[PDB]
DNA sequence: GGTTACAGGGGTTACGGT
């Protein structure tokens, strides 16, 4: 179980007589476009059909994981193509472990992405862990790859190590542009619009990139903290209606899976984007005051009285 | 080398106090 671990926290590892990358490490956003060999799990997958624009090649698309991700996030995605016909890999259900030779990654969205190669094989193993005896179905040849003894193996390890795990939270000091991250903070103020909700948010923590609030302004509401120790956070459709009228100025909120991003002038921000399809896994929620998580927070908060 | 497929998806100036 831990030579598994041990191999993937290089970053880069190899079975059989090639090598692999962690799915972490590949999300990396990389500038130029590489050639990548991946091994890991179907988090979330798509049903082959033909594109209806363009070359209009067979589509499917698929999320593979590995344990070098939290067992929130879904992965990497990757879009699988065929212009020879339907050849792409028959999917039954989640938890499947999926190999995939020869893939690209490509930033796009400011996510990285993968896109596969013309000549792109595979292969993929059933999920062990179901109760279902016929969770692999048959395969179309013309991309197969006949897998060697010590790829199997690893193969029923992903499953397990998936199947038993299904965060790690930051200060707000530590969170950096364009990541998923968790965070505990105390709200400061809010504001509802016709189109968002906005929450103000601390834990008495500096981060670089958050806006330097002045004590020298006039007529302002806001009594601190002062300089560059709160984040704004934008939440949108479900995360709006839940908060618009729940949290309040002062209240301890906990918040799980955000994504950080810089708006347009230059200040890093959370976002939570609706969410329907059940995808990100991200939350936000009241904390109580008494907690013992929140008292690092409070104490810190004496610090700047 | 990266349309198709993504999606989603979007908002003034650190107040305004809606």
């Amino acid at each position: 179980s831990l030579q598994l671990n041990e191999l993937l926290n290089a970053g880069e590892y190899k079975i059989g007589e090639l090598t692999f990358q962690s799915i972490r490490s590949s999300q990396e956003l990389q500038k130029k476009n590489t050639i990548v060999n991946l091994f890991g799990i179907v988090k979330d997958f798509t049903p082959s059909r033909q594109s209806l624009h363009g070359t209009k090649d067979w589509v499917t698309t698929v999320y593979l994981w590995d344990p070098t991700c939290d067992t929130s996030s879904i992965g990497l995605q990757i879009h699988l193509f065929s212009k020879q016909g339907n050849d792409l890999p028959v999917i039954k259900q989640v938890g499947q472990p999926l190999l995939l030779h020869q893939i690209t990654l490509r930033s796009y969205r400011d996510r990285t992405q993968g896109l596969s190669k013309d000549q792109f094989r595979y292969a993929l193993w059933p999920d062990f862990s179901s109760n279902s005896k016929d969770t692999l179905c048959p395969q179309p040849m013309p991309r197969l790859m006949k897998t060697g003894d010590k790829e199997e193996q690893f193969a029923l390890l992903l499953n397990k190590i998936w199947d038993e795990q299904t965060v790690s939270f930051s200060l707000l000091s530590q969170i950096t542009p364009h990541q998923r991250c968790s965070f505990y903070a105390q709200v400061i103020k809010t504001w509802y619009s016709d189109k968002n909700f906005t929450l103000y948010v601390t834990d008495y923590t500096e981060n670089e990139l958050f806006f330097p609030m002045s004590p020298y302004t006039s007529s302002s509401r806001w009594r601190g903290p002062f300089g560059r120790f709160s984040i704004r956070c934008i939440l949108w459709d479900e995360h709006d209606f839940y908060c618009r009228n729940y949290i309040k100025e002062g209240d301890y909120v906990v918040m799980k899976n955000v994504r950080t991003k810089i708006d347009h002038l230059g200040y890093l921000e959370c976002i939570l984007h609706g969410d329907s399809a059940k995808r990100y896994n991200m939350s936000i929620e009241k904390v109580d005051s008494e907690e013992p998580e929140l008292n690092e927070i409070k104490s810190r908060k004496r610090l700047y009285v």
